[PDB]
């Protein structure tokens, strides 16, 4: 039961939040943002650069000090904090899940009962963690008290996408304020709005200024500014497996901050000959297709068994030639448009790719409208490994189905690759599955299922896909610096 | 590969054993110890009493006062001395196994690898937890500095059955030791003799005088006393379901000491019509036969589904009737006699009691041997929910196979019952495992096999087959004891 | 900032609550509940009684069912459904804070701004609890998937005092609730009013019928009966230490049902030499005046060093003769009336007994008002161990001041109790609080401070005091099931 | 009580470890090791370089290939494992002291009681940890089975400083070894002996061949291959701060691999005046001094209160004065030379830089010997937090005393610093420990004491002291990756 949405709305905030304040670029620059609908400018938005991330760290580390109001504060407190944010967040839900369609082209039903629904479950999730973090009492040898503070890392830089806006601003605030930390966070200039109106709420919420700072703007400008700054104790990038390097190299020639990463993939979706059919083949295409393909863990490498795989193919190819492609805010609408115009002739360029190599174009191939950055569902198959649209993570609406015969086999192809984010595994045998779930190089690994992901479940990555962890407890732990103090004491006893 | 046995050693220890040393009954009695093999009397056992059991708590009480070697000993020192115990068993490892066999009745070959091996794993891994069971820093609300220290309860008394006699040792004095506690064991009045020759090397690994207190004698006597002593803190007793209840009165009408239970059951074992045949026969078989069907956890409820319930049965039938019954010390020997006559005669009432209800007798159903106390393997069929051999714990070498058809039905059935010990599920489909894992109410829910224990893996009961547990980081919790201390500080901070 | 009272506020439930419906009692009887201000009886409340409970018990047993929306429901929705309730307790906060008073007799102040607060704040806190309990795999020896499930315990019946009704109502439904298990709740006779009316706010929350389910009565009757009851899995009790000793008889004679009991003691406040004079004495006066000294963790005995016993003593009278008794809807009321009749002549009998011992009485000694159930605040100096007063739970505004010399000295006679609920100690050196934190025997210790609750701090006993826990992460242990599920697999690997 | 040294032990492991088996560098390269007491070459050392490295990873990753003998491995074999290695450590006790000695400088008395002490104790602790570091059952929402698996990161490089050769190589294998990783660890070019002469101990230990393979060289070589190498997951390095930057870097531009760092420091050792004077001076010297200055945690910055300053200074003096310098392998030596001529060298420029700020020369500051690598205990009084001896990391027996007022301006002056692995405070005063322990920002604080480290005590750093953590159960999850298991199963209840 989705409300009806407002298909044009206003844009409040398009500035720098700083301070709880709105500021514009020192250098009064701005850039504007593209609703990928219509290719039309949907506003500006201040363009943020090194002395802008400057004002925001230096506000961020004033909050960061010690008896600051963030930092004497309860921490079941800011769990309260967290809630109202989110509470805030519903209020507002409508409106969001619509400023969200608007820049990023996804669908509202999507953005609605998806994207927020969401966000809301991560901040309530983390509200809750605030203050159930416990420190240690070790017994350690002789006469002496040992014990451990999970104190916050402090000044943490978080750079985020343009895939899942409002989502991935939720699952990086979550655990950096739920453990009492500080936020320079940097958004992507395609999808900057919702973040921006987020950042009034938190306002709202009665964060101190200062906790959370952000900063939209460019990635080889404001980016690298808070990955080499001196003062940022930590960063966080998610998005391309090349910015990546990037980043941790800023950071270790810098000051030696502590650095996470969340890169792409080329996940693999096993389909075993006994998988329930039905089941499988609707899973497989949720798998890649979700949110116009955009996925760092999109199964884009579907290997299926031969005995099943015609039937797997044709079921397909049909369901892929009736997912329905337009204006995201139309409730039919199953895929709206790419990001951009950069994604959209990138991805072009693969599906070009693609049929040079000798894959077969089984249905789409091409532009699905002459207004916006639509791509017809494309799906190619007997793809082979050596391929590049089978090693490179495309991120749109493009198939890939190869056949595979042996187990054996399809788990050397499966981890035959520079990424392991996910995996998953259609079948209804207990002993494949466990022998499969174990065996995959994978952070997550589904079972009979495709991209479930729950606010308390970890996610990570294998190799070249990143390393530390979102969500779960696991996510804590990046966002928390470990103090042991020893105590002598007179006499120690068990 | 089994060293050869001493079929009849010599007995080193039959006193009982406080403050490191080796007393007489106060009344100087003593008691028999019959050897079930022959009928024969190995040797004669001080018979401990009320008084003897005050020796050994008073004992125990001073090796537990504030400031004494074993209080202000390093946690990680215990696990040095667990560790050196496990040496000194595996030294005296075929002695050990002979002697275990000798007094139980079980074969030489199951005592070596089976027995003494879980005992040798089982105090090495809890030699383990000795220093790493760490308490916690808490964020309280306020300038508050709050901690918790892990301190053991106390005086433990333990009380042990005689189907495993090493192993329940090493089961109880393992999770006790490991966290710091006294204990004053009461052990069999049928399976005496290992535990205590147990108690010397207990000695020779250093352990301070009254650390660990063993008193020989019956439960009517010693267990009571043990259970209804004002200086006991915690009493845990394993055996039936009878007896138990006597404890955790006799407990909560002396001084509120706390008290863990670890009854029998009737545990269900499910074999869905998709299971490995072979295998599930093979299984179930050793389910229930396994130590003379003498397993709290045993699998006397054989549900088979009925498109192969006759093969089944027919495989059943063959694989009892082949089973080797003899000379335990004799390696051809699977099945060694019961524990005692009392048991001997218990199940022969039961056989008969299954004849009386109409029960189908497949195979056995009598006496093995002029001599010692040893039954045929015996199979009943066609077995219904309301018949007493389908009700309570026979705790011999008799199997009841049930006949059921759909997934649901069995569930229920086998979900009826007042015990709540352990179920397993043999069956290839995934979904099939999970449903029943998830709907089975039991402590332990084994999927393709049975009787698996790991010292790692908690053993615990529902319903009336116990509460609390033991192995596992779970078995720390009941041996310990938490005190909160929360400090005034000038001003907190994160 | 406390709002204006409605020092007389309209009662809206007053009957049994079974399945979100409320019933009167099977025989229809009913009792009255007295305002312990005027002695006047505020109105009648439905007398449960064994029949009662039974229909309350199976309507627990039936919301438990698996499937059944309880079961099926998301943990993270059980949360979510705590933290409702706990804001529909807040939007009639000012109401219940009346209720509370007027039925109980604590100032309204306490009652608003700590009572109400620390309820909020502990089913918040319980609330994200509800999607953090994590079960274990463990790496079990072979080829084997071992994991433990921690399931809910069942049907739980908890029975509460009358010394804080609805902060001890949250302390038992919020980790009971959060862990998915169902509640049979017995309220104090003296006391049930507010219980009822939350009960109303827990069908407004939304909590499925049955899954909270409360039955005012007498504990002979109906306590007992929740106690004996053949199908409540586990029973929580909290009072006195003679009653506690009658449930874990009756539980163990007639299930084997898990017992928690939090009985009362004869907490030691130690003051040093060195200890901050003005926030000792004032902190010495709050540790045993609280909640017109209702408190099972009270400082019943405060010890004094001699070389500051004088001052100390003469200060304390002072602030003794300065607290303020009268009507607790008066803002100056610091000290309401007891809770009843029976209590106000236990009390003076108490009074009485500690003049015939010697015990000097420096102030106050008998009734403060012709009407109610007020007494003047007393204190008794030079106490000695041997004494009445410095023996027995008094749980009245009476003080008792002893005199000590060493620190060794203090430690032995603080110890020297039958109790082991609380204790504190108040000085500037580090060795002599840590020395004293660990050297007592309490399950709370509290340094420069008293009566310092935390919702995530732990509340439990040592010796007589009680077993088990509430609060804290620990809360959750007593009212969860583990079950160990172990797969087998075809090749395990790390 | 320690056993007679042999003042000249036989080298008998001297080359490149790799599957089990000794080899001579690819180049047949060799270099020298001195014994820093007399200046002379102990003995040639094989030179390993990246074809070396090449040669050990592909060896490493050999023996963690899925199925593999330490791949399939009970992770309570593993333990097994680690508790042999210790006890062949312990036979060859005596030896291993000496030959510790013998190339690092370091007095064997020291090496015998704590370095190797330390070692068993690290290595025993962690073998505990094997099979007890488990994963997590998750309540996600939906009807879903969801777990992790802690399986280990792959193949770990690590490269280890000379300051503690057996201690620091201890550190590394036990948290790798305990979770399943391999290793590839390079040693350092000062000390070499001893950790070649362990992974004998390795091999007959019996871990499988391509578990652990050490490669001796030079860091601007085979380190940075190591941190360089496409196929290591992860590299972690202990040294200087200066090496640091470089094994960031080399490793974020290979194949973003996991770093952790473990980097120098300038720690504050902070004496109030209410300090125990005769325990404070003798813990400032051994905070200083021990190991010949040479701890990453030193106490190179002494915080003296002002009321106790010159009498502090006075006593440290005599302290220093009379600190016996000489030959390692007499009893009575407290102190050695240092590890080699580079260091030597570089603690005179710093002495002679003391000299030149205007720091107070209170003894010693010159050799201490013709032969060897000997300097004489030094003291600089009256210095300022400008002077370079006042913010660089000196890493010799040259202690620092400056003098402060307040407890706030301690504060402040003790954080102002780039570097943040230790501090320690020395008062007698409860809330002046708290307040201390608390602002100071380091990753241990020791309280009346220093230089306690407990193989249970985690061991990290604040700033640019480093990242990530050695010992205790945090050491573990650097060694750790974790895989989400999703599971889609029929019907999910609680």
């Amino acid at each position: 039961a989705v409300p009806a949405p407002n298909q044009q709305p206003e844009v409040f905030c398009n500035q720098i939040f700083i301070n709880n304040e709105w500021h514009d670029a020192v250098s009064r620059k701005t850039f504007p943002t593209v609703n990928p609908s219509t290719g039309e400018v949907i506003c500006q938005v201040a363009e943020g650069d090194k002395e802008d991330v400057d004002k925001a760290v230096k506000a961020a580390r004033a909050a960061f000090q010690l008896g600051s109001p963030w930092r004497r504060m309860d921490a079941s407190h800011r769990g309260r904090l967290l809630n109202r944010l989110a509470d805030l967040i519903e209020r507002d839900r409508t409106y969001l899940a619509a400023l969200e369609t608007l820049d990023n082209g996804k669908p509202y039903v999507i953005s609605y009962l998806v994207d927020l629904d969401m966000v809301l479950k991560c901040l309530r999730y983390y509200a809750g963690w605030a203050d159930k973090y416990h420190g240690k009492t070790i017994p350690i040898d002789g006469d002496f008290f040992s014990y451990t503070r999970h104190e916050p890392v402090g000044v943490c830089g978080q750079i985020i996408p343009w895939n899942f806006p409002l989502l991935m601003q939720a699952w990086k605030l979550g655990p950096a304020l739920a453990t009492g930390n500080v936020v320079v966070m940097k958004v992507a200039e395609q999808t900057p709005l919702t973040a921006l109106y987020v950042a009034n709420l938190i306002k709202e919420a009665g964060f101190p200024p200062g906790v959370v700072n952000i900063v939209p703007g460019f990635g080889p400008t404001a980016g690298a500014a808070i990955a080499s700054h001196e003062d940022v104790d930590k960063v966080a990038f998610t998005g391309s497996t090349e910015i990546g390097r990037v980043i941790q190299v800023a950071a270790g020639s810098s000051n030696l901050k502590r650095v996470t990463l969340e890169l792409g993939g080329k996940s693999p979706n096993i389909i075993m000959s006994d998988a329930d059919m039905d089941w499988a083949v609707e899973q497989a295409h949720f798998a890649l297709f979700f949110n116009q393909g955009q996925c760092c863990c999109a199964g884009s490498r579907t290997f299926v068994q031969e005995d099943i795989y015609d039937e797997f193919v044709e079921r397909s190819v049909a369901r892929a030639k009736s997912r329905v492609v337009g204006n995201p805010f139309d409730s039919k609408t199953e895929q709206g448009p790419q990001v951009d115009e950069t994604q959209f002739k990138k991805i072009l360029g693969y599906i070009n790719t693609g049929k040079q190599e000798g894959a077969k174009l089984l249905c789409g191939g091409g532009i699905a409208a002459d207004r916006g950055y639509f791509i017809q569902p494309t799906v190619f198959g007997d793809v082979q490994d050596g391929m590049t649209i089978a090693k490179e993570e495309i991120f749109g609406p493009v198939m890939q189905i190869l056949k595979f015969k042996t187990i054996e086999e399809v788990v050397g192809r499966a981890n035959n690759s520079t990424y392991g984010l996910a995996a998953a595994v259609f079948t209804k045998d207990l002993d494949k599955a466990n022998y499969l779930s174990q065996a995959l190089q994978a952070g997550t690994v589904w079972v009979n299922c495709y991209d479930v992901f729950g606010a308390q479940s970890p996610f990570g990555g294998y190799k070249m896909s990143g390393s530390g962890q979102e969500l779960g407890e696991y996510g804590l732990q990046a966002y928390t610096e470990v103090k042991t103090v020893t105590v002598k004491v007179p006499q120690k006893n068990s």
